[PDB]
DNA sequence: GGTGCGCATGCGCACC
DNA sequence: GGTGCGCATGCGCACC
């Protein structure tokens, strides 16, 4: 873990959300603009092995969310929705911020 | 005019910076944010009629700020720098935000 | 609502 | 520093 006190609110055009009721919508474009903040860097460098989070999910490849490249077993373990909340929550905790992504309960 | 409070303030990364002083890489990367903040949405619509900004300058194509493509002539009554920041301040004063604009001064 | 996907668009490289 | 431009990438359309 590695604190980073520049990671976004969990909130969408202002209003608070939890990453649990986030649409599949929401949340494609929430994970960008999570990754941009929580590195710095203007681009995700999707696929580059340099640039995969560590704490990317296991059971995903790194990869634009954009299109979902999952074997099609691996999306039977779990939904789409539920990997992508995974991004999300792995990425907040990894950062120690969970006062951010447990805000909302 | 028409106010809106949701422009963003004149600062790059944090740090407050004058439109005057702003370098031209940094109007070209706070031009298309501004555009976002100003109306909602989230593609500027470069080149379309039925999206150019009435305060768009003049002298200027409505047009992706990535590439100048004024007239050569129209390049040497006026540079690129000083058009970037004629789109920037043009935006703020017709949205009511010099407070915002003159802010660093 | 979910999700694939077409393509506009802006990050940053390249070169002066 | 200035600026053109290559192309990765995410907005939102299309369809279920």
């Amino acid at each position: 873990q590695e604190v980073n006190s520049e990671l976004p609110p969990l909130t969408i055009d202002g209003i608070p959300v939890s990453v649990d009721k986030m649409t599949q919508a929401q949340l494609r474009a929430f994970i960008p603009e999570m990754l941009k903040y929580s590195t710095g860097r203007g681009k995700p460098g999707w696929g580059k092995e340099s640039c995969k989070p560590i704490w990317w999910p296991e059971d995903i490849p790194w990869a634009n969310v954009r299109s979902d490249v999952r074997t099609e077993e691996q999306k039977q373990r779990v939904s789409w929705t539920q990997a992508l909340r995974t991004i999300v929550k792995n990425c907040y905790k990894q950062h120690g911020r969970e006062d951010l992504l447990y805000a909302f309960e």
